């Protein structure tokens, strides 16, 4: 928990960090275009709108039952009119069921940074095997994520 309140913070300067490819996708740092610095992470080979960016939760910081903010910024260029991105918490749950619950969404169009951002996050308390991604609705567009944070409940982005 660093001196602002984040247990991690991807600017995505020279570094992808813990995030990896959900569904057959790729994820790769860009120079292209970026909220902050010179870069960001860009999605691509989305063959479903589930498909997406992926962060494995490690259970002894993200503490199932406690409450967390949670921070990215998303755009896309091309592709579509406009999307829907989502930021989610896909786990297992005591049932052995995997599920997926929405942290934020947000509908924009093409060339403009949107803000997915929930400072008060209730991980529920029998998940495990957890991760936080992105995606969208319902379309299969390359898009770019940037200034990834986990941090503290209550915490001002
Ligand atoms: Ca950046």
């Amino acid at each position: 928990p660093d001196a602002n309140g984040y247990y991690y913070h991807d600017t995505f300067e020279g570094s992808v960090g813990q995030w990896t490819a959900r569904g057959p996708a790729e994820v790769l740092l860009s120079g292209r275009t970026a909220y902050k610095g010179s870069e960001s992470l860009l999605v691509r080979n989305r063959t479903a709108a589930w498909n997406g960016a992926q962060r494995a939760l490690n259970p002894r910081t993200f503490v199932p039952g406690n409450t967390y903010c949670f921070s990215v910024v998303a755009s896309f260029i091309e592709g579509a009119s406009s999307t829907t991105f989502c930021m989610k918490l896909q786990y297992v749950d005591g049932s052995g069921t995997q599920r997926y619950d929405t942290i934020d969404m947000k509908t924009v169009g093409p060339n403009q940074w949107v803000h997915l951002y929930n400072p008060q996050y209730r991980i529920p308390s029998d998940a495990t095997d957890m991760y936080v991604y992105v995606a969208t609705a319902d379309d299969t567009i390359n898009f770019y994520i940037d200034e990834a944070i986990g941090a503290v409940a209550g915490t001002v982005i």
